[PDB]
Formats: C-alpha cells, structure tokens, sequence
RNA sequence: UUGCUGCUGCUGCUGCUGCU
RNA sequence: UUGCUGCUGCUGCUGCUGCU
C-alpha cells in the first residue's frame, strides 16, 4: 500500500464499456471516454483515467483530481538528501504533455503541470 | 542539410562564457544564459539554446523562435502515409516540458507547445 | 481510442562518469 | 547550470504484436 497523490478513484473503462463506447461514437479520438494522466516519483508511478466531458462542471471536478499538497504529501515519502526525478503526464486526444525535473523543483513541476493540464484539457478540438 | 523549424540561430554559450558567468552570478539554476528547446520528428531532433532574460522584449523575441507554419514546413520534409513521432521539448531553470503525439495530431501540438513555452518562460521564480 | 504483454526506434527526467 | 562521451534507472511518443 502507498500513500497516491490524488484525490479521486480511478475511472478506468472496461473493455466491454470501451466497445459500446467505440459502437456509438463517431470518431473516439475526438470524443474518448476522458483523458488519462499519471504522477511519477523516482521509479513508483500513480495513474488515473479520468472521466471529462469538455463541460465546466466536469473540467472543475477533473482539476480537483490532485492538488500541490497531495502531490508533496505522496511524493515526500520517496525524498532524502539526493534529488530523485518527479514526473507528471497527461494525455488527451493524441497529445501527450509531461513535465519533469528534480525533487527539489516539485513546487515548480506542480505549477506548471496544472497549467498544463487545464490548457490540454480546454484545448479547441 | 535540412530544412530546421527554427526561425532564430543557436546561441549556446561556449564553456568559458558559460564559466564566466558562473563566477558572475549568485544562483546560476535561478538565473540561466537562457533556455533550452527542441522540435523532433522521427528521428531527426533539432535544438536551440536561446539567450533570455525575462524581460518582455527578450519573451518576445524567443516566442519568435518558431511559428505552426515555420514547424510544419520543416516537419513536412519526413511525412507520408504512415504517421511519425513528433515531440517539442523545452527545459528553464531545472523544469522540463515535452509535448508530443503522431504527426496527424501536430497543429495541436504546436498549439500545446507555444501555451507551454510561454506558461514556463513566464513562471514566477 | 479501455487495460495489459512482447518487440522496435526516438525523446525527456534523475543519478553517476570523463572531457569541453 | 554551455556543449558533448560512456554508464544507470524511470518516463513519454511513434510503429509493430498478442490478449482484454
């Protein structure tokens, strides 16, 4: 068991689910389920797919999947005194966004993974 | 020879202008020459080392490095029928970001990754 | 484009090394 | 943190494969 550094459950699809999907949408490169995005932390990786519709309502409930606190406080159980490297991905229609760096740039990797994050997601389609 | 998607030469320092600023500066992570970044497609990379100061003047000018059409000129030159690889990748002050996907997705990448450059470029210290 | 296995080719990050 | 060499461990992208 590990401490995740997100805030809400895994969404993944089933296959069936992913099939029905597939069978009553146009192009599903266009429309997927949601997006998926992941949190890594020297070689421990925390992953999530995530339901997102493009609409406010879901765009806000997504963004609150994990915060700076939730990441620091799941990512210092790996910290000591040499630097580990910290990842953040996100992909959603085809584009991939990571960001990366050292433990000791994890504020910064934060900020700027949420920036991400909210403009990948937003992105005209 | 190829045709680069950059709109502006490398400014990479040499070592002993790298060394000189080193001994000049108090924090040289806090306050870079500039900036680094790259656009891949393939297997061929093609970098820059940009000099920036963050300054409006200076964010200007390094958004002017590479444009979607100066990107899809260049990117074009490797395409076909099968899709590639395509990856931007930029690196300020220990934070990296990469964006990438397959050639068919790569105006949106180039919008992802100007949003990116600027978000980074622009990030409070 | 759900999740995963094996292969490939590139990238990015951390650490280490030897120049510059 | 200039640029590069060799090593390591992770990731991400493209293509391919076999499930789901």
């Amino acid at each position: 068991h590990m401490t995740s550094p997100f805030k809400l459950p895994d969404e993944s699809p089933s296959w069936t689910e992913w099939r029905l999907h597939n069978d009553e949408t146009n192009s599903n490169q266009d429309n997927p389920l949601g997006f998926k995005e992941s949190w890594g932390f020297g070689k421990v990786v925390f992953k999530r797919y995530l339901r997102y519709d493009r609409t406010e309502a879901s765009l806000h409930r997504v963004l609150g999947s994990w915060t700076g606190d939730s990441v620091n406080y799941a990512a210092s159980r790996f910290f000591g005194f040499d630097q580990i490297g910290c990842t953040y991905s996100i992909r959603f229609r085809g584009v991939s966004i990571t960001v990366s760096g050292g433990s000791r740039t994890l504020q910064h990797l934060c900020e700027m993974a949420i920036r991400s994050k909210q403009e990948l997601l937003q992105l005209a389609p």
